[PDB]
């Protein structure tokens, strides 16, 4: 249904936009392609209008992208990364006011298969 998980332990103060999405999730990772998943934030603070995702190397914004998703999607496949490389995927939420906090989780590309089996 719609449950939470533990209490929010982060600066809240006065804020309209939403907070950090559920939790970053990475699957079907490869050498230059990985899937990103998350959940709905408990600080919806309104009716989510969408989610702003942004993937980028460990410390290389130059390799950052800006994508947009609806308030129905919470996962997206990333592509154009690097094999055996550290990356950071930031997933933010967008409301009728704007974008709020962002969940950035460090993830290092899986590994390049370089052909089937080995070849």
């Amino acid at each position: 249904g719609s449950s939470g998980s533990s209490g929010p332990q982060l600066v809240r103060t006065h804020e309209d936009v939403p907070g950090p999405v559920g939790h970053l999730s990475f699957s079907e990772i490869l050498d230059t392609s990985l899937k990103v998943s998350w959940q709905e934030p408990g600080e919806k603070n309104g009716i989510l209008t969408g989610y702003r995702i942004s993937w980028e190397e460990y410390n290389r914004t130059n390799t950052r992208v800006t994508h947009y998703l609806p308030n129905v999607t919470l996962e997206y496949r990333v592509t154009g990364l690097t094999a055996l490389t550290t990356y950071t995927i930031e997933v933010a939420a967008m409301t009728s006011k704007g974008q709020g906090q962002v969940s950035a989780s460090t993830i290092s590309s899986g590994v390049p298969p370089s052909g089937p089996s080995s070849g």
